């Protein structure tokens, strides 16, 4: 429902502040929805402390939300985010690459294709190399050419590649005239070292606020339609403080607080991308049994046959005088069990 956003926001943060202590100090970008998704599709096929860890990790209580409510409500999601929008391109799809021996089930392969937008190939994973390239090329096609090269390496003995895609592309509803853009303006990366970019400038009507609590400017940029960018920008000092509150609460005082105004608004020009290897992470969240020798995958293949081995995640980020492009995808590797 709404209850579900609660939890998908605050899986995102989550996750976001064990980047920010995994690679400290650096750009981190990532599709939340993207990496929530791939897991929740693998977790359909995993049953008993398999199934229940993946989405428990996923910040769901199987009391408040039972098992049967969170595949409804990602099904859901997924349908909903696809709906064709007028002046918005957005499109999250999934993609099944299977070993030409395993033996998925009939119902675990119907479901996905039916329920979660999913792409079925049978894959010779006997040429990795070859595997490898076919799967990289699918996610570059279906992103748009935004998202190059999403396997680095993949294991020999790999037997099944679960993909998520995530492509979005909108306009700024007020656009920047890039004839106010300055070509080169300071940036601070550092206490004592700025960078040059170009800075975009208007002045528009947006909605913001100062959150006098957390001490940082908030400042929503609507796209033209169903969708909108959030800058935070704390003071001097504060990033750790702000980071350390991000959260579905804080999102919600904002939503209430947020008021349009006058703005003399400066935002830079600029293109950035972020990998993620998420095997020893998702770990760490809580996600084991899936990685183990006793791992029940019994709602995926005849003879429970894999487990799971690898993750990793790839995001990009273009933001400009006419909207943003934003694209990422999310790989979950598994190999013989
Ligand atoms: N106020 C305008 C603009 C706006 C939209 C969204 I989407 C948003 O982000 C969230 C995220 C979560 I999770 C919530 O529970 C809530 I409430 C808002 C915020 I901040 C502002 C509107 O409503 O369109």
């Amino acid at each position: 429902l709404y209850k579900m956003s609660s939890i998908n926001a605050d899986f995102a943060f989550n996750l976001y502040r064990r980047f920010t202590v995994e690679t400290p100090d650096k750009n981190i970008f990532f599709s939340p929805v993207s990496i929530s998704a791939a897991l929740v599709m693998l977790s359909f096929g995993a049953c008993c402390s398999t199934q229940t860890e993946i989405v428990e990790t996923l910040g769901f209580n199987l009391t408040d939300t039972p098992m049967v409510e969170i595949q409804h409500g990602f099904q859901h999601l997924i349908c909903s985010l696809n709906f064709p929008k007028k002046e918005l391109e957005l499109q999250i799809g999934n993609a099944l690459f299977i070993g030409k021996h395993l033996k998925p089930l009939a119902k675990f392969l119907n479901d996905v294709k039916t329920l979660y937008e999913t792409e079925v190939f049978s894959t010779d994973f006997s040429n990795i190399s070859a595997a490898k390239q076919e799967i990289n090329s699918h996610v570059e096609m279906q992103t748009k050419g935004k998202v190059v090269g999403l396997i680095q390496d993949l294991k020999p003995n790999t037997i099944m590649v679960l993909v998520n895609y995530i492509h979005f592309k909108a306009q700024w509803a007020n656009p920047f005239d890039p004839s106010k853009t300055e070509d080169s303006s300071s940036f601070l990366i550092d206490k004592t070292t700025t960078v040059q970019v170009p800075m975009m400038h208007q002045m528009e009507q947006y909605y913001h606020l100062v959150d006098m609590e957390l001490n940082c400017t908030v400042l929503q940029m609507d796209y033209s339609k169903n969708a909108l960018a959030l800058f935070v920008l704390p003071k001097e000092g504060q990033m750790e403080s702000v980071e350390a509150a991000m959260s579905s609460k804080t999102l919600k005082k904002w939503n209430r607080l947020l008021q349009k105004g006058w703005v003399d608004l400066f935002v830079p020009k600029f293109s950035i991308s972020a990998t993620y290897d998420l095997g020893a992470t998702l770990l760490k969240m809580g996600i084991q049994h899936a990685y183990s020798e006793n791992a029940d995958f019994s709602g995926l293949t005849e003879d429970n046959g894999l487990k799971l081995s690898n993750a990793a995640h790839k995001a990009v980020l273009h933001i400009g005088e006419k909207g943003t492009e934003a694209a990422g995808a999310m790989f979950l590797e598994a190999i013989p069990r």
